[PDB]
């Protein structure tokens, strides 16, 4: 494979995407039942690592038909980096920090009208890839058969700030990005961004 390079710390500083991806969490986080001690749950930082994670080209092809409302790239990606997003609540006000947010993944990037879609199809270790059982060239493509998909999120770490019931709470938040972003980032859901 020809690889291209191109510089990470222009893209990790890029004012469009952090503010985005960051409304993107807030917005869809907005959506949930959290439990009747905690309240303002905002996300206050994103951050893409100082990790650039490698990606491979398997497709392009133009955006699929379900843009409903330029380029379409089928990439498999490998997001083994520092990628940091920082949080706040109250319950007493405290301050989150997710970390370590592991990912190997297929994942279809689609950029049109200056807008781009990331939508996660799958783990790149998935099982309902051995036989196809999973149509992930988008041409069949993603049936119902995507209900049995192994999550996307391969790693992640949290620590708090202002006996342990902390845990509970870690617990909590880890499981709730992880269903979040399997709800709203991951086919047929998408992150948008301009």
């Amino acid at each position: 494979h020809m690889s291209v390079e191109i510089d990470w710390d222009n893209i990790r500083g890029d004012l469009s995407v952090n503010q985005g991806v960051k409304d993107f969490l807030n917005s869809r986080l907005q959506e949930f039942e959290l439990p009747s001690y905690v309240n303002n749950l905002k996300v206050t930082n994103f951050d893409l690592g100082t990790m650039p994670p490698n990606v491979i080209l398997k497709q392009m092809d133009d955006p699929l038909d379900e843009f409903y409302s330029d380029v379409q790239l089928l990439v498999e990606l490998d997001y083994k980096g520092d990628m940091s997003i920082e949080l706040s609540a109250d319950l007493l006000p405290v301050k989150l920090r997710i970390s370590d947010i592991g990912m190997h993944c297929l994942c279809l990037l689609a950029y049109l009208k200056k807008q781009l879609f990331i939508s996660f199809l799958c783990d790149v270790s998935d099982p309902l890839l051995e036989n196809d059982k999973l149509q992930v060239d988008p041409s069949n493509f993603m049936g119902k058969r995507a209900l049995e998909r192994i999550s996307l999120i391969r790693n992640i770490k949290i620590h708090t700030e202002l006996l342990r019931s902390v845990g509970k709470l870690e617990e909590f938040l880890v499981d709730l990005f992880r269903n979040l972003i399997r709800k709203e980032a991951a086919w047929p859901s998408w992150i948008d961004l301009d």
